[PDB]
């Protein structure tokens, strides 16, 4: 029976997780430029825009949300307990290292060890001197496919899975095969895919692909909604009724991946060019879609609220 | 005539600068490790170790260090505050990115503007918020050499320097061609090269090499002395006699580039592999060394306390 820690340091269970957004970000930030630039950035607009964006969400049911945000995206307990504190909604935190291409130098020279023991000590003790201790891991990979470093550190996330079992939440891209890469290599790890999320996969319509992730067992992140550049709403939702039809309930997971703050862009590019883009438009705009072509009240219910809680359990 | 910021935000001005160590470290880390896992850190044991390497030099007549740790190697003001509290030296700080391969998706998505206002703001108003300006700007090339984003933070290097009249403290490596792309690309960008260190030269004990650098009119840095692998100590003392002798001493500097911590590598093997690396060792060894073949206590004290004092006026 597992204890899930959420900010602050108070304990959940699976049981208990509720009506859950699986994948969103209260803050992503990049650590070396705030930490060097401060001046670039706006700590009160920043916690304005997350509780916003929660009370938002909060106010259609939700009772949790997991933050994806983990090392190399700004990662920050501190900041995440004052938006747990304002808004009452139960925050989840994880551990991993995300990149695209390069790992530091720091664990580079000690390697695969040093980063599985960084990943365990933030579940088993803390992260960043809190009790708030990590309820998952994360694992990356993108366009530049898989690299030494990526490598590497998707089999620590492995490896930390193995020793702790909490589950693995990944982030990949659709336009290579990078969804297959995490497969064999978690496979090679020995983990089972069912504590699994083969990330980003919303960001396809192509149902033949979707399906050959599906037959290994994994839950799939259509964890994008609201981010049309990459794939129009209407598909992603088209996509999302199609695969209930055809049976893969129980391993769908929904989410939109929002980021009430992100540094890599200026903002103004961002508002203008994914203006929907908010942390409740499942709730505006997919669920009744969805509910109007013959999705139950039920089915809703079991991809929210229970393929999150069975995550979390086994 | 230039006032030089020193940490704690008092000025002094080239002239009293004094016996200086042109190219050192108090603590070298990576922000993203120690954002995100403090737990690999014992900030007493850092700044006591600094503290400790500073004295040591103090009593060799050190008036002032300048700190070559940037963004990208962990730049802190507040911990160099307390060392310079502690200590009494002069400590010097800049402004710059650091890195042989890529730079933050920050500012890849905003272009060099960004990061020349960036390095604009630390030298014209302050580094992390304080009243310390920078009073330098570094460029960093290495064994990959001249990539995308190593060009790009080159050049803005390079285009600080044209808005703010701060001098150029480069890193390159003598094992390719690096010295030479960093020459090309501070001559297309209009840069004045006696305002400019060609870093990590003294790595080479080459002389139809180093001399190719020292005709383009730059300051070279022999600037590792203690770091043995690299180039033995014995030949690095002998390179320095050499190029006096050839007529070089206006364009020479001298430092150990001394880490007191650096998170690249477990500290045991660094102090197994490179035993003799501290930030006292020209006083100890090489300079008894020169003047016993020659040269004259003038000599030594134009190499250091001249040349950096000219490197900071024109
Ligand atoms: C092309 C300029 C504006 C495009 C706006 C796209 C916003 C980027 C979304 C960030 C991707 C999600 C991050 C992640 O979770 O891995
Ligand atoms: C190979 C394992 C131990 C080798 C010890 C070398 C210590 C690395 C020195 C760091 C290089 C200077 C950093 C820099 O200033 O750019
Ligand atoms: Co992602
Ligand atoms: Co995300
Ligand atoms: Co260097
Ligand atoms: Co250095």
């Amino acid at each position: 029976m597992v204890r899930i820690s959420i900010a602050g340091g108070n304990e959940i269970d699976p049981g208990s997780m509720g009506l859950t957004l699986f994948h969103e970000h209260l803050r992503l930030i990049t650590e070396v430029v705030r930490w060097n630039w401060p001046h670039l950035y706006n700590e009160d607009e920043e916690l304005k825009r997350a509780i916003d964006a929660v009370n938002a969400a909060k106010k259609y049911g939700v009772k949790t949300i997991i933050d994806l945000t983990v090392a190399g995206i700004g990662c920050d307990v501190r900041f995440n307990e004052k938006v747990a504190k304002a808004t009452g909604v139960n925050i989840i935190m994880g551990t991993g290292f995300y990149t695209y291409t390069e790992i530091p130098f720091y664990f580079k020279n000690r390697g695969i060890d040093s980063l599985v023991d960084a990943f365990v000590h933030d579940i088993t003790i803390g992260i960043q001197g809190t009790n708030t201790r990590a309820a998952f891991v994360k694992a990356v990979i993108d366009s530049s496919g898989l690299t030494k470093d990526v490598e590497m550190a998707i089999r620590a996330a492995a490896k930390a899975h193995i020793k702790t079992d909490v589950p693995i939440i990944t982030h990949s891209f659709v336009g290579n095969k990078s969804s297959l890469d995490l497969i064999r290599i978690f496979k090679e790890e020995g983990v089972d895919l069912a504590r699994t999320v083969i990330g980003h996969v919303g960001d396809t319509d192509d149902i033949s692909f979707i399906e050959q992730i599906l037959r290994e067992g994994a839950f799939i992140g259509l964890d994008r909604f609201g981010l049309d550049i990459y794939l129009p709403l209407d598909k992603r939702v088209k996509t999302a009724i199609e695969l209930i039809k055809r049976g893969w309930i129980d391993q769908l997971l929904l989410s939109h991946d929002y980021c009430p703050t992100i540094d890599w862009y200026p903002p103004e590019v961002v508002r203008s060019t994914v203006p929907d883009w908010t942390m409740t438009l499942i709730f505006e705009k997919v669920i009744p879609r969805m509910r109007s072509e013959g999705i139950t009240e039920e089915q809703i219910n079991r991809v929210l609220i229970d393929n999150p809680r069975r995550l979390f359990t086994g």
